[PDB]
């Protein structure tokens, strides 16, 4: 239920703004070899976002200034935070503090972030619109900035399942969306899922449809599953995938994190790591489109976990715990990395 | 120069308007193991759209009724038309009429329908904008429909170079939005152009950002080059990336029609035909690139050829060639495909 995962997000972007419009300012450098179409990104993923309401920001695409936030991976002695999106481990002995997906902690030098922030962040900036179905906060982070209208033509039937203006049982069965071959689990799940119905494919590999997809949520609102395989298996590894599927009112068929079910609810999606082996994954499905009355549940049920009556994030993924890291980092000038003495 | 393509295309979809609202029926067939997201096409290729002002239409996905013309790409003894979009050869023992690519003549049985017919189809209707460039002629079969407003905040650096609103030396070399990876031809010159310059990708082959635009008109922008190659190469072959180039303000680099300057103006795109190999093309590239003058001259460059003042679809490619076409199938009772008889 896409509804109550967006209105949590929005929660967990309960911040205060400041007291004058003097914010402190910030030093950033970055990769050597990212581009102002990356750069971007830079400044429209989620990261950016979130120093753009505390701290004051100009980038540096030249290592001639010495600087706080040194993202990337082209230096030697410096202030670098890492910052990854990829399967990708920490090293500490060339860099300083981490944003990861890693299930970790390291005190104050490490900060899992997982890429399923900047999606749902990311899917804020497409609500704040008229002709949109998932609410905002009023006066909030997202809702600050000015409407748009750029939505009832993207999805009208993404903007008419949920609203229940159609029903989800009168659509179809699976849809493939990915489009990267190694990725050995994410591939032959297409063999098995297929010979019990048919699935459609929409990238390069598995490609059911005849075409390309250029609306990839517009997409999966016309079936009843979505297949959410990460490219690799990670603990943790949990990305957009998910959301581009729970956003489209549709099921996740998950596999990838054998952490998975912390993240997110285990009922709300199909957990692929839930099973003792492979035939299984497919068992769990054959009982949910046939006897609908148990695929409303899942279907009807929150993304997130619940407490004692409130819904929340895994490991208070929050605007503010991101920035008792942030501030601990200036803070401590502690060069922990290698201080580089080349012989 | 849009424009002129903008121009071309839509008055040879002039036609009278109707003398009596009583459109002559026509009930047509398809194949099976497609859907709702799949047979939506035949209403939204380049032939319903048409028709659905000329003919009255009635598509069967149920074998057990009448029809004249039965398309597709999966009965076998009646009156059957041939269309394709992928590298396939004529067929005229399996269906009675063509309609494809190819250079041939069989009398009413052969229609050449290069695919980019219908993206300049659809290349008028996504520009069927209030906030677009492309202004149509007024009152045309588009500007028949109530126009949106869109593009200018889905695509604003395509809607300025147009409206003359940018700098062309100050985008980048080389994109590449293919997702194929068994095309040596885009995959080796891509790394010939590319393993001298960037070039930036946007699919999932040979791919540059690490990620896969949905966007694929604002992309090609903020470049000054697209890689208009085919997969593998064909006479009368042309395909739909082209137009997407010339659609963008930006320069394709063309290989797999070796017709195609009869298609389109050979002085307006860079082609790897007119050159012995491969070597000879990054040099003439270094000019045009380099040389503003002539990156100018071929981008105020209709597409299409001109006639001693005007320009031309080859083989005068038009509705009515294509209306006409069809009246002929209604007439001939002659059955052409291969009579199946067992005995
Ligand atoms: C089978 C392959 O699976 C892959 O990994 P994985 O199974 O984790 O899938 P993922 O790579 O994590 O999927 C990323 C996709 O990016 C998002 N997105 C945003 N805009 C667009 C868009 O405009 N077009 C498309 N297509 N996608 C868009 C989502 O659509 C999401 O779905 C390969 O990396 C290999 O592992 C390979 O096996
Ligand atoms: C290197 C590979 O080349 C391919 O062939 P070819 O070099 O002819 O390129 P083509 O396959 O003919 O290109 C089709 C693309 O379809 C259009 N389009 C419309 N909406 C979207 C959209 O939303 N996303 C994307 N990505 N594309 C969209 C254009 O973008 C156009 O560019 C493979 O078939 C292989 O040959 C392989 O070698």
């Amino acid at each position: 239920m896409f509804q109550p995962l967006l209105d949590a997000y929005v929660e967990s972007a309960s911040i205060e703004k400041m007291a004058s419009k003097s914010p402190p300012p910030l030093k950033i450098a970055v990769a050597n070899w990212w581009g102002d179409e990356e750069i971007k990104e830079f400044k429209n993923f989620v990261l950016y976002f979130i120093l753009s309401q505390r701290y004051t920001i100009t980038l540096h695409q030249n290592p001639n200034e010495f600087s706080d936030l040194v993202f990337g991976n082209p230096y030697q002695n410096a202030k670098r935070v890492f910052y990854t999106g990829e399967n990708e481990s920490p090293n500490f002995n060339l860099f300083d503090y981490a944003i990861g997906f890693d299930e970790l902690d390291f005190n104050d030098r490490y900060l899992r972030m997982p890429l399923y922030y900047n999606e749902l962040h990311i899917k804020a900036e497409s609500v704040n619109d008229t002709t949109a179905p998932y609410k905002l906060k009023d006066n909030s982070l997202y809702a600050l900035k000015k409407p748009s209208h750029c939505f009832k033509e993207k999805h009208p039937n993404l903007c008419a399942v949920v609203n229940d203006e159609s029903d989800p049982l009168k659509r179809g069965f699976a849809s493939f969306v990915a489009s990267n071959p190694n990725a050995p689990i994410r591939n032959a799940f297409n063999d098995a899922l297929n010979s019990i119905e048919p699935v459609t494919g929409g990238g390069s590999v598995r490609n059911t449809l005849g075409y390309n997809v250029k609306n990839k949520n517009e997409f999966l609102s016309q079936y009843k599953f979505n297949l959410c395989f990460e490219n690799t298996q990670g603990y943790g590894y949990v990305t957009e995938k998910i959301i581009d599927a729970y956003f489209s009112h549709t099921i996740p068929i998950y596999w990838g994190s054998p952490s998975v079910a912390k993240d997110f609810n285990p009922k709300s999606f199909v957990n692929v790591h839930d099973f003792k082996n492979f035939d299984e994954a497919i068992d769990y499905i054959k009982y949910l489109h046939t006897h609908k009355n148990a695929y409303l549940d899942m279907l009807y049920e929150n993304p997130l976990n619940t407490l004692d009556g409130k819904a929340y994030f895994y490991q208070n993924l929050s605007f503010k715990k991101i920035l008792a890291f942030f501030k601990t980092i200036l803070d401590n000038d502690t060069i922990y990395h290698d201080n580089p003495f080349i012989f």
